[PDB]
Formats: structure tokens, C-alpha cells, sequence
């Protein structure tokens, strides 16, 4: 959506907060020996202590609070009995409605020590793709350059990005325009990016895999060669002064 009062920009950062708290406790929770539908519980209790609902439950009937993805896993993976253990690469991506307005926040991190410090890097390298987009936001400027910095800094670490999962306008709706902010360089895209405008930034980048496919069920996205990949995923509000994140706190 397009910001222009300051009631909507309260309820963004409402939601955002609620999504941000759950993510993050969430993400302290994580430990081996711990369950994705004990992790999905988390998000449970806490969208029901803030007042919030659960965007995959409401605009998608998604089975699960949030999507919890693992290891062969990329992104939308089902909350089950499966149990994280000692060296997971794990993302969880919490998005939720409050009085309207959504939030959309993710983040992969690996579970204690994994043998391949490969599954540490995406991760290092989805946070410097990150921060090396959002250094690029401000009104007038290209959406294109988003992708642009984002390929560019996976390719400054010998790394990939996925290049069928974008990031998304984000304000009344989980998804709206823009469509599709991607993790590459689209050099006849015009788009621009405007004051007040919110979208859901979130690179991909992956030890090998350029793309996900379906995986184990209907809604799982996975990669057949078991890439490692990692995102790093913020509401933003493109402001004159700089971009708000939402989902940081
Ligand atoms: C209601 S379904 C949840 C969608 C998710 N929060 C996402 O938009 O960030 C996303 C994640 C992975 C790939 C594309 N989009
Ligand atoms: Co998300
Ligand atoms: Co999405
Ligand atoms: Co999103």
C-alpha cells in the first residue's frame, strides 16, 4: 500500500511489532529436540495475546500459524511432528493482520553448529543482501535496483539467488502492487518506488540452486539438489528520510 495517514502508518507498526516479537521468540526457541508445530504453537499464543490473526490461516488456508521451513526446505513449509536437530538451517517467516493492516517478517538462522559452514553463509550473506537493498530505497528510485543489489552482493560471495521467489507490496493484503520485487537485475522494469509505499523485501540466496520447486506436499517449496538457502525477510515503508522497517525492533 501507499501510506498517507498517520493511523495507517500506526497500524503498520503494529503489526510489524507483533510479527517481529513472534519471530523472534520463536527463533530463541529453537533448539534441537524441539518440534515445527511446538515452534507454530508460539505464534498461536502470541498473535491471540495481541489481537492479531495469522496471514497463511486467513488469506491462504494454510494449515499452520506461520510457515516453517527446513533444511531441503525453503520456504511455506508445514508446522508438523518433524524435529529440528543440532545443525538445521531453519527459516521461519511470520505474517499477520491487525485492524486490517499486515506485516511479513523471516529469517533463517542454523540451529547450533552444522559440519558445513556453508549453511552459516547464506544466512550471512541473505542479511548483507539485506541491508545492501534497502540502502537502495528511497522515493524515485528503480524497484529493479533491489534485485540488482541483491544479485550482485550473492555474487561478490560466490553465492546464488532464488530466482522464482520475489518479495511483494504488503500493507492491506499480504501480497499487492508492487507484484514482484526480485532478487535480480530486470533491466526494462520502470517501476518505481514511491513515498509511503510498503513492500515486503526479502532476498534468497542459495549455495546452488537458482530455483525451488514443489516439494514434499502442496505447499512446500524445496530444492532437489538440497541447496542451502537462506532469507532474510522486513516490511519496509519507503519514507523521504530513509526506509522504516516495520519488523525491526
Ligand atoms: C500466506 S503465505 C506466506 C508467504 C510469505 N510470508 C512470503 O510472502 O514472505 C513468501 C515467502 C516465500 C516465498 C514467497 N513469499
Ligand atoms: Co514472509
Ligand atoms: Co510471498
Ligand atoms: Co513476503
Amino acid at each position: 500500500m501507499i501510506v498517507k495517514t498517520e493511523e495507517e502508518l500506526q497500524a503498520l507498526k503494529e503489526i510489524g511489532y507483533i510479527c517481529a516479537k513472534v519471530r523472534n521468540t520463536m527463533q530463541a526457541a529453537t533448539k534441537p529436540g524441539i518440534t515445527t508445530k511446538e515452534l507454530d504453537n508460539i505464534a498461536k499464543e502470541l498473535f491471540e495475546e495481541y489481537g492479531a490473526i495469522s496471514a497463511p490461516i486467513h488469506d491462504e488456508n494454510f494449515p499452520g500459524q506461520t510457515c516453517i521451513s527446513v533444511n531441503e526446505e525453503v520456504a511455506h513449509g508445514i508446522p508438523s511432528k518433524r524435529v529440528i536437530r543440532e545443525g538445521d538451517l531453519v527459516n521461519i517467516d511470520v505474517s499477520a493482520l491487525k485492524n486490517g493492516y499486515y506485516a511479513d517478517t523471516g529469517i533463517s538462522f542454523v540451529v547450533g553448529e552444522s559440519d558445513d559452514p556453508m549453511k552459516q553463509k547464506v544466512c550471512d550473506v541473505a542479511t548483507m543482501a539485506f541491508e545492501n537493498a534497502i540502502a537502495k530505497v528511497k522515493p524515485g528510485t528503480k524497484l529493479s535496483n533491489i534485485g540488482k543489489a541483491v544479485h550482485n552482493t550473492a555474487r561478490q560471495n560466490d553465492l546464488k539467488v532464488i530466482k522464482n521467489l520475489t518479495g511483494h507490496g504488503v500493507g492491506l493484503s499480504l501480497h499487492e502492487a508492487p507484484a514482484h520485487v526480485l532478487n535480480y537485475f530486470d533491466p526494462k522494469d520502470k517501476t518505481l518506488l514511491t513515498e509511503g509505499m510498503v513492500l515486503a523485501i526479502e532476498p534468497f540466496i542459495s549455495s546452488n540452486a537458482s530455483f525451488v520447486t514443489e516439494g514434499k506436499n502442496e505447499w512446500a517449496f524445496e530444492t532437489s539438489d538440497k541447496s542451502f538457502v537462506a532469507q532474510i525477510e522486513h516490511t519496509v515503508i519507503v519514507t523521504k528520510d530513509g526506509p522504516i522497517l516495520t519488523t525491526k525492533i
